[PDB]
């Protein structure tokens, strides 16, 4: 039977990894001046702790830890959490809450489609595809200016119909790196509340942009206006704990009933996947959360991280500027996030892996992460040589 | 949009423990626990899992995406531990999945992929969760029988006559060892028999393991995986570390897909990382790791054999006591069965109705199909449970 098994398509990101004076702008990970993911000093302490509390390892929640729901709820609605109007379920990443999500949202509307960013990540449209989800896509970047076509979102998402899906980056926008301002998300929630369109928010990186608080901005904004949305949330990055496989997906509902019924659903939607939720990473991160030491530490950390980086983008954006004299270059300094799109032309991404050495994306994102003033003037001075 | 979703029924686990606490009798009792609880009433945590988790705590650097199909070495001591000797890498896919029923899940959809049109065989019982994940695909399914109520053992005959039904390409699931609910298991003979009846059909065999290590002992309860496993060429395997190694909320497993050849070996495996891919991305690292550390470093890997054994010997004598109790309350070798039911379940075959009245007249609970958990006993427990049996007229 299994000889009937049609070969399937392996994924760029994860193939990039396997081609992989190398360096290593793939992948969207943090990275210190050392080129490591390191491990957060609140993650580690937390799991010290947690070496030390736990007793038993049983089967707990099906949904998550109570403590895990709320503190994330907290950290993403912040003082928008309405309890007895959401429903929260633990998942594996935040790819697991992507995926949960859509399960959901098929469930309760069997006509569903999705509109996606033009471009978004291409995990998205894989799960879609998978499903077999109708996706249509929304004009999102600007290929000239590589800021957000805000003219040309609006008029696409006006099509959108009730009952269908908008995903949104709830900021950092991967791939592209361009983000909408506070006043676009309330456009956008004005469109919505006339469309009827469900939106399903993908907040990966809250905390790489401006701020833990400043992230959620567009989040709480939607999530005040629009009677029922869905959050799909993941804690990889913002906690670096990737591989613990930790998110979870927050569905608010118009009332307390139809927010019985969805939890209902995402407790059984997770029982006939894999039954229980993975407890490691969600413990870490509520232990991080709940106790105020580890909070303000992590908080501090994390800032350290979103600070640095918008070093790296005004080094590398200057470093480009001096090598050309045109400011051309400076939606680099302006994109907010781990990625940014070059806009190189598929056949020059090319010449800068094989000879330069330097791995990014074929769509030409790269994470800024993987810079640092070593090897900033080397991509500038290879992407110069690039030309056009 | 969500208030269309129509009601999803509880996972009784719930509703089980609901009524229990409501009891306000001092003396009452819960057999109907699905997980093993020592003397104390405690799930303790292994002393070679916490030895390997203050291990990893101490040398791992980094949290960075790994394996998206697993850890290698995850792969390798999980392969090695079912299939022992036995194991043939070039031809066995191996995927690190979310808990054994991770496993199932992605081991019926690798199949479906395969065959569309592929249909299930389950034992009759089976573990409650087999149908419910086949429902909500949406596979048909079909039952073969399997427990005698009136012996408590197995059916063979009838298991056999059923099995005959199957055709090529249709999946038959087989409980590996220590079958949940029953605890009625078939002995390697009657494994041999199966392992004719699949040839001849030409169905696929995807075996649950999820108590290696409780039954007769590691080796001795993958014989039958491994008898079925040398020969038939396509055999899935979904097993399951929450139990084995005590690290239930981890949610540690693999499915492994043994296959005819390398070119087919490398298309299941595509798919697998695939399937992992579309529902997850990568599977949960901390529990596989703590498993593949405890296996491969010979101290750990003694301690833990060690302790599982006891726990084995442990429900074991458990068992005798429990039919020991019997014997002398019925004047006859009725409930020998107990004794011979392998596994931490147990069903006593009572109906339901009996089960009610030993819960009202004796405080005791259980699962409503009389599944008892053999943990759950102790010496002042299994004098009552003995006597309620006997009282209630099963
Ligand atoms: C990281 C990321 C996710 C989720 O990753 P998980 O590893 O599943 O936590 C989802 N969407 C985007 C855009 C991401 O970058
Ligand atoms: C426990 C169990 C499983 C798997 O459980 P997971 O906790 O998901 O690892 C599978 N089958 C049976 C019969 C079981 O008892
Ligand atoms: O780099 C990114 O695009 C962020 C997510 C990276 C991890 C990831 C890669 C491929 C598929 C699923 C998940
Ligand atoms: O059937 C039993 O009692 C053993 C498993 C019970 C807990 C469990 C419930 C759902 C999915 C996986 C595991």
């Amino acid at each position: 039977m299994l000889g009937n098994l049609k070969p399937q398509a392996p994924d760029k990101i994860l193939a990039l990894m396997g081609e992989f004076g190398k360096i290593d702008l793939g992948v969207g990970v943090y990275k210190d001046a050392t080129g490591h993911t390191p491990i957060m000093r609140a993650v580690h302490a937390a799991e010290q702790r947690m070496l030390e509390t736990e007793t038993t390892k049983t089967y707990a929640g099906l949904s998550g830890e109570p403590e895990f729901q709320k503190a994330m709820g907290e950290l993403i609605l912040g003082d928008g959490l309405k309890s007895e109007t959401t429903a929260t379920l633990a998942t594996v990443g935040g790819t697991g809450a992507l995926r949960q999500a859509l399960e959901l949202a098929r469930m309760a509307n069997p006509d569903l489609r999705v509109f996606v960013s033009d471009p978004t990540w291409p995990n998205h449209v894989s799960i879609m595809n998978f499903m077999g989800l109708p996706v249509q896509t929304y004009r999102y970047f600007d290929a000239e200016t590589r800021g957000v076509d805000f003219e040309g979102m609006k008029a696409d998402l006006a099509a959108a119909k009730k009952g269908d899906m908008v995903l949104l980056h709830g900021c950092c926008h991967n791939p592209t790196g361009a983000n909408l301002t506070l006043d676009q998300w309330a456009e956008i929630a004005s469109i919505l509340e006339k469309t009827g369109a469900l939106p399903l928010i993908d907040l990966a990186y809250q905390g790489f942009g401006d701020g833990l608080e400043e992230d959620a901005a567009g989040t709480r904004l939607i999530a005040s206006r629009i009677p029922e949305v869905l959050i799909a949330a993941s804690c990889s990055k913002n906690f670096g704990i990737y591989r613990e496989r930790t998110g979870c997906l927050l569905a608010l509902c118009a009332d307390a009933a139809t927010r019985e019924l969805a939890q209902g659903a995402m407790a059984f939607l997770n029982r006939q996947t894999y039954s229980f939720p993975p407890f490691h990473g969600a413990k870490i991160v509520s232990t991080v959360l709940t106790t105020p030491e580890l909070r303000a530490d992590w908080m501090a950390e994390l800032e350290a991280v979103r600070s640095g980086m918008l070093r790296l983008r005004e080094q590398l954006a200057g470093e480009l500027r001096d090598l050309s004299g045109s400011d051309r270059f400076g939606f680099v300094a302006e994109h907010r996030g781990m990625f940014s799109r070059l806009g190189a032309t598929p056949e020059q991404v090319k010449r800068i892996k094989e000879e330069f050495g330097i791995y990014m994306v074929g769509d030409s994102r790269i994470n800024i992460a993987g810079l640092n003033d070593n090897t900033i003037p080397i991509l500038a001075r290879a992407i110069i040589e690039v030309g056009v």
